[PDB]
């Protein structure tokens, strides 16, 4: 029920980063471009619960939160949470691949959300929530016809479920309309570290003050 807009419907967004200047990881300590490094972008829905669940896997070294596979140039939050960015939302995830793999990464993903529900995830609706995989380097084609094969490997074990289809996207990050991935605002980086207090949506509980454990 939700669409994807026609590109030329689109919000124009800007030229200029939204967050030219990030801060070091807020658990990690660290900045992207560390030599020997990999990366990978995962969308799998709520970024905030995806960022710590990566930035908390072993040989992972940095990470960061924004948005990708849509067409608007750096987009604010504001402007993607209205749907008509075509993003999703996105963890940058850096991982030193003599610790943890690619194929590794692509297989906590997968068992992190359900793959299989389109334009949502859980009780958020939207575009912006929908599954990805978008890869980069040298060898990004290469990666992504892997990550197909990793994915495509779990179809049989969706479909025995009762749930139908794989709806996950998979291209190099290059080949994705805008071509490029866009930091969000500073106050989304490492979010529920920085607010303990914070949680993702839809996830508040019926015991003690409602926020989850
Ligand atoms: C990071 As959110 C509040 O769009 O799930």
């Amino acid at each position: 029920a939700p669409r994807l807009v026609e590109e030329k419907d689109a919000l124009k967004g800007g030229p200029h980063p939204v967050l030219p200047n990030p801060q070091p990881h807020a658990v990690l300590g660290t900045l992207r471009g560390q030599p020997g490094t990999e990366t990978i972008y995962i969308g799998i829905g709520c970024y905030w619960g995806a960022e710590k669940l990566f930035w908390e896997t072993p040989g992972v070294v940095y990470t960061s939160v924004g948005f990708a596979g849509g067409i608007t140039p750096n987009p604010t939050y504001r402007e993607t949470c209205t749907g008509r960015t075509n993003h999703t939302e996105i963890v940058e995830v850096v991982y030193d691949p003599t610790q943890v793999t690619f194929d590794e990464l692509v297989v906590k993903a997968m068992e992190a959300h359900d793959p299989t529900q389109g334009y949502r995830q859980g009780n958020d609706t939207g575009t912006q929530y929908r599954s990805a995989i978008y890869t980069a380097g040298p060898n990004a084609e290469q990666q992504a016809q892997r990550a197909r094969e990793i994915v495509e490997h779990y179809a049989p074990k969706l479909a025995a479920a009762g749930l139908g289809r794989i709806t996950t996207e998979i291209l190099p990050l290059a080949s994705t309309p805008a071509g490029e991935y866009y930091m969000a605002e500073d106050e989304h980086q490492q979010y529920l570290h920085k607010n303990p207090l914070g949680y993702c949506p839809h996830h508040s509980t019926g015991v003690a003050c409602g926020i989850p454990e």
